[PDB]
């Protein structure tokens, strides 16, 4: 029982239909967008119907008595014409023996060089602004003298804010552990950190077996170890911002004496689920939409400036460990690892409904 | 020489003089309603006659289809209450004009309160009819049986006035926006940057918004389109959102590759500029001569929006059309807006002489 | 005859003389740093001392009311070897040969070269109005002694050590093709009539203290009459490490009041000449030096190489001509139109080409 | 039971009395030396008894004979007349009537005021290594007697006179600046990777003797080691009369255990306490008194006020914390105390807040032994 998602223009004459709201990138290559748009011929006479895919970054949020600052950077626009009407997928020839023949089909295809749904709306403590990389799917009738003279009626148009979503590869090697050791020498006895996870990449509610391994060769005293999952963000178009939030904490008050060692397996789950407060953490999505999630690891390409990624989301493992004096030291040590979706896999009856993302609260 | 406006019952028992229709909120304080009630103390004998300001908020032509009362006082003028002198100037004044059987009253406005809001809907616009009315109404009750205490309609009179927006002291900050552009593929910024003189400007006033096009693309600027958008957003029962334009200016330069044009446009938002004059928020009905554009709403600090009823904003919005975009980005989408507000102007700081006239407002 | 600048330690054990103050980069190639290095024997006894040539990217000034924030990024440093004697720096100069001569066989020679992809001598100190703060690109020679314990502690005593702050001036090259006319023209549409606004200068590169001809041509086929022609030599600099501060400054300004009327054209060459003197307020302007310092100018255009990431520049200066028109609306309106065009050039320091020694303090002259 | 100060003249004509060797600077404004001046009748018969209290900037070493030695420039001289008595003759403090009381009728009262543009008590003699000379802001409390000779010239002989080197000692205002805080980082020759260095105290003002919690936060993203962190308590003087000396000295340094390693940040709060005691070389640095006493410490912060030339302070002193990371691989680069960063703080004494009794002392400062 397949749900397909409408949308219909102002004036009634352009109605767009599509699979999913959102489209997968497996690394390998990206879903590509089939859709159907429906034409009332009457109103479409003597008309060209358009589809376009809009991949943007955008920066800046209204602000009162403060000075209204916008930006926006489009990282990839492509559009073909559906009217009049010019292979398939059998997602298209269902929709259109479903709808009539004055259905016509549209497929528009994402690249390599693209970023995935990736959005921030910061909080007050935070130094700069709202930004995110939308995708829009708009269906849009143009008269033959509004080609050439640029004018495209708003009524006549209607768009979608598809997700591109970061699933990890359908064939993938065999994952090397994500692992580190420090030797922090106090008074030249080292105390040696080793930090180990058991692979690099782990999917959005996968939970993360954290094993720290404290060797205390010192005269000092290892009073508490506390292990986060930190979400760093980097917004690298317009305004070079730097967040860096704890998405997951686990604190243990394990000891670790003077001239002892002490191994340990932490497991955490880093959840949208888990921050009661939503902002200054990098989102797939708006806070308001109940199917957003913590944005997936951006996956930069080989030579492909990182800039064009628009907002750059890493996760890390922290490891921080008090330690006695004879006030008291801290020390701290990064283990990355990714986060992405699970990975891919191998007459139709439909039923109809809004586009419109379902909210919380 | 003082206009005075009176109403008379239909059973000619209670007539009600005021100083004003219009009553003027400076955000500091609000005009109260001071005025007089002249009774035929024959008709009105072992009466109690009252007069009443009320505040509703009503949505539909269910009748009418849904009222929230926003604000109801209610006083005593006869019989005469305590001193029974006068309040104001203007009492004192119409008392010894009109007789020894002329009360006055004088009713408050609190803070809370929005200011004549009202929208008639177009056809091609979803939603209904609905507005904020200010009512005084003055009515006599008596009693002829012991059981009840009756109000006949023929010993009322109403006066719909209006509760009227001027400026405070206080001015906002200079509105200022930026936005800018990299079309795909396109290295180059288009940079728009729109400024305004002032934050609050006046009903009939002039607005001059400077536009500072800096085109760094290979693309021209074919047209600059400069509105001023009136939105309003219905916030009781139905939550309606409409956004017109009230204002128009089509600046005739166009902005060439490599090359900046700073410029001056201005507008005036009216009433007048609009031949349709539904789905627009006014401040009275379409009918009236006095009828404007409504004045931005103006939520004070820890006052729930929704008990303003309807919610009206005013803003710049500039659109620029730019050469060999395929439909990336159109006009409406390489826009940017500023925000103002638009209100009535600043307030001010032996008897005199009284010229008698109906209530009822001009028509067209 | 030729000018000598010597710098002497606190604890008077390591002296330092060196040719210039100023190295010149013609872009081809930079003057490399040949010095001497004057010991007194009886205290750098069983020490080794070193010379260092480093450049660094500096951000961030001293604020009383402000938290502290510093930033630093050596973009380039090497060291070599003065005492004891090894020939670390190779074959010799005329100017260390007879810098020897005159003051001993205690004197020992050092050369340090620069490479190709540094920036130049470039600082700004910031005025009011502007948002970030003081930085520059500093070249420091540096001779140092360090005992065999001083290398086993990682310690180098600040009383045996000597600086010098040089610059790396920029200088036009050598061989240079005939120049280009810089010129480009644009049509500004006012109610589909042109306006055509042409600007040519006479050449691509100029000098500091040349003046530059702006060759003016509006073409005015409009209802409108152009007002106003105001012509500028505005300086853009870019801060491209730490923080992304963008200044645009006027460093030469001319305003002719010619009036071009409805449906006629007027050409016209102004000349102007972008220096530090037109500039009371010194402050927002990317200089080569000090405020203080005399010998200070407006930093060179910077020469991005072939290949080389603009980011280890530091600071990026570049100048352009901007011509401003102002157009008169229509209806008599009370305000008008303003349409603006830049025009690219660079701007640096002319290409290059017993003996006698006065000795001096490299301490720069102030003003 | 109250400890006042006395000296007499050689004569034993005069006699000074003082509640105080050290007299408040609070900022806001500064104690007044009240005193008494007992005289003996007979030998101030027909003379004339002043106080004066002088502050005044010197250079060099004090004239021997007749040979001028030193540089000095009076900042503030001001001179009142104890005997014959002046007027009502009345006490101004409870002090005074209490030492009237107890002296007899022969005291007489004194009120001598300082003003707000004068800085307070600062030496300087310097060790070996260091150029410049001897220096310092002195205030001399000096009562003295004056008689007219049959030709007319009026004298001052030094045994009718007494000398007191009285201390004007820098306490804390209400105000405190805000918490100081330094951020630094370095990107290394050939290094893509930053070392980030954070300092932090609690307050602005410390007090002589409070211990100072510098809070260092390295955040070593490189792939070299942080082989030592030094925390410095630094003094920086400038002579700014006469001679443009500057100084600068560690009165206090710790030095962590901890090494930074690769990859890793550290956070960290030394506790440093500068002190004089802490110096067995006392040369070289500003002090509040000489290096013989036992009372002299460390010269407090100068407090320059709004609008007042800073050169009429004579000497300006001021502290620092320098933290000094040493970086492992740096073969000349930058050093210890180039890979380093300071945060300013200022450092003055404590803020302040029927008869009594009185023992009498001479006023001679505590020698140390
Ligand atoms: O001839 P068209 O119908 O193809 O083009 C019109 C259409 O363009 P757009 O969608 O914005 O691209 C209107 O939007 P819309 O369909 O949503 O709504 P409406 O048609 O206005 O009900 C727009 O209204 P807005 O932006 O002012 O609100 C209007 O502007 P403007 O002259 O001010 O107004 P009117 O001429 O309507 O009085 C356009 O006219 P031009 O650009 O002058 O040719
Ligand atoms: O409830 P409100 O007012 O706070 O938020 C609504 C508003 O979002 P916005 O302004 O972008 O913040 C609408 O934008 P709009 O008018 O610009 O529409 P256009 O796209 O221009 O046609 C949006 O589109 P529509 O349904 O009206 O077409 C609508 O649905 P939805 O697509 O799901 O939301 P988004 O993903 O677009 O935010 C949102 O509601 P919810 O469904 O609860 O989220
Ligand atoms: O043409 P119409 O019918 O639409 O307008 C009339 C209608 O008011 P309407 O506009 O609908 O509100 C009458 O209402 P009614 O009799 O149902 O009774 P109530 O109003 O309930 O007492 C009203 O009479 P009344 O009030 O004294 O009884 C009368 O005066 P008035 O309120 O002063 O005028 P407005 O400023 O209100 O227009 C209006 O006159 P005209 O505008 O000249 O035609
Ligand atoms: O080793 P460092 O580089 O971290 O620190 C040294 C440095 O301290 P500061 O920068 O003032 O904090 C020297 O000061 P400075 O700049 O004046 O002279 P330098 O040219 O550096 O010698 C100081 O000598 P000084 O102040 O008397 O001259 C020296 O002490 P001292 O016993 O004399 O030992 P050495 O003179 O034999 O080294 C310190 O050594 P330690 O305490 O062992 O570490
Ligand atoms: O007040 P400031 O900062 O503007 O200028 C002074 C400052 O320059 P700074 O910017 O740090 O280099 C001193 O640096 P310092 O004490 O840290 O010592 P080091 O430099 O580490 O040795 C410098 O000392 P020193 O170098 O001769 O020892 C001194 O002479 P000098 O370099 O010849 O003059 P400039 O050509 O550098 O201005 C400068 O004095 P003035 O004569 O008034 O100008
Ligand atoms: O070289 P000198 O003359 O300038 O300084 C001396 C002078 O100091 P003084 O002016 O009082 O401060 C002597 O007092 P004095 O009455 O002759 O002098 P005046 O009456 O003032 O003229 C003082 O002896 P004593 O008689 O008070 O016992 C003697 O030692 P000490 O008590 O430790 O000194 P203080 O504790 O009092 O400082 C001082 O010696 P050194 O400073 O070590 O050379």
């Amino acid at each position: 029982n397949h749900v397909i998602f409408k949308k219909i223009s102002r004036d009634k004459s352009v109605t767009i239909y599509l699979g999913k709201r959102d489209y997968i990138d497996h690394v390998e290559r990206v879903e590509p967008v089939d859709g159907v748009v429906l034409v009332d011929p009457e109103l479409v006479k003597g008309k060209r119907v358009y589809v376009s895919l809009t991949c943007a970054f955008r920066y800046g949020q209204e602000d009162i008595d403060v000075m209204g600052l916008s930006f926006r950077r489009d990282l990839y626009f492509s559009q073909v014409q559906v009217f009049p009407p010019v292979a398939t997928t059998r997602l298209q020839e269902s929709l259109i023996k479903k709808l009539g023949a004055n259905t016509y089909p549209f497929l528009l295809t994402f690249p390599d060089y693209l970023p995935c749904s990736v959005m921030l709306q910061p909080a007050p403590q935070d130094v700069g602004k709202s930004c995110g990389v939308d995708f829009e799917i708009k269906a849009f009738a143009t008269h033959s003298t509004d080609v050439e003279e640029d004018k495209i009626p708003k009524k006549s148009s209607v768009r979608l804010l598809i997700r591109k979503v970061q699933h990890a590869p359908r064939d993938m090697g065999p994952q090397p552990r994500a692992e580190a050791s420090w030797q922090f020498f106090m008074s030249d006895k080292p105390l040696r950190l080793a930090v180990s996870l058991s692979k690099e990449i782990y999917y959005h509610g996968e939970p993360i077996p954290v094993t720290v391994a404290v060797t205390n060769s010192t005269e000092k005293t290892v009073k508490k170890i506390k292990v986060l999952v930190e979400q760093v963000t980097n917004v690298v178009l317009y305004s070079s911002d730097y967040y860096i939030k704890t998405v997951a904490a686990e604190e243990a008050q394990e000891k670790v004496p003077p001239n002892s060692s002490l191994t340990k397996t932490l497991t955490l789950v880093p959840l949208l689920a888990n921050n009661r407060e939503r902002r200054g953490i990098a989102l797939d999505g708006k806070i308001k939409h109940e199917d957003t999630n913590l944005a997936s690891s951006t996956i930069i390409k080989e030579g492909i400036d990182k800039t064009v990624m628009g907002i750059l989301v890493s996760y890390q493992i922290k490891v921080k460990l008090t330690v006695s004096g004879l006030t008291s030291s801290e020390v701290a040590t990064e283990v990355p690892f990714r986060l992405m979706h699970p990975q891919p896999e191998d007459d139709e009856n439909f039923v109809f409904e809004e586009f419109a993302r379902q909210n919380l609260k």
